[PDB]
């Protein structure tokens, strides 16, 4: 779906997470270069065992399921959020993010 739209839905994400350039960790790990990266991999982030010992590897398909309801895919994770149980939204989320990658740029 669409990114311009998806930027809106990340608003409820930015509260704890960063993206783009000069993105530094916060209550949660920066979401730069998310797709492909290994779960609990970004450094300077005190991941939970649950997150980092999962072996997830964040592909669009598992994020799609995660975001829907976190506690169910990484049961016991530190991310206390009742997901994006909203299908239009999730798709645009996965458009905006995918757009940054690694150091916050376009690809
Ligand atoms: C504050 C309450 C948060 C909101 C709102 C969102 N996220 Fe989050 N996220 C938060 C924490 C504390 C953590 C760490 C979990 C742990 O157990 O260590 C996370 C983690 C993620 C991850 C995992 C990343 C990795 O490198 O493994 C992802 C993919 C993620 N968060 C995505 C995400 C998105 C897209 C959100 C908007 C809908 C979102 N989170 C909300 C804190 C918070």
């Amino acid at each position: 779906q669409d990114a311009a739209s998806g930027e809106q839905v990340f608003k409820q994400c930015l509260v704890c997470h960063s993206i783009g350039p000069g993105a530094k960790n916060k209550v949660g790990p920066v979401l730069n270069g998310l797709f492909g990266r290994h779960s609990g991999t970004i450094e300077g982030f005190a991941y939970s065992d649950a997150n980092k010992n999962s072996g997830i590897t964040w592909t669009e398909e598992v994020f799609r399921e995660y975001i829907r309801d976190p506690k169910a895919k990484i049961p016991g994770t530190k991310m206390i959020f009742a997901g994006v149980k909203d299908e239009q939204k999730v798709s645009d989320l996965i458009a905006y993010i995918k757009q940054f990658n690694a150091d916050g740029s376009k690809k």
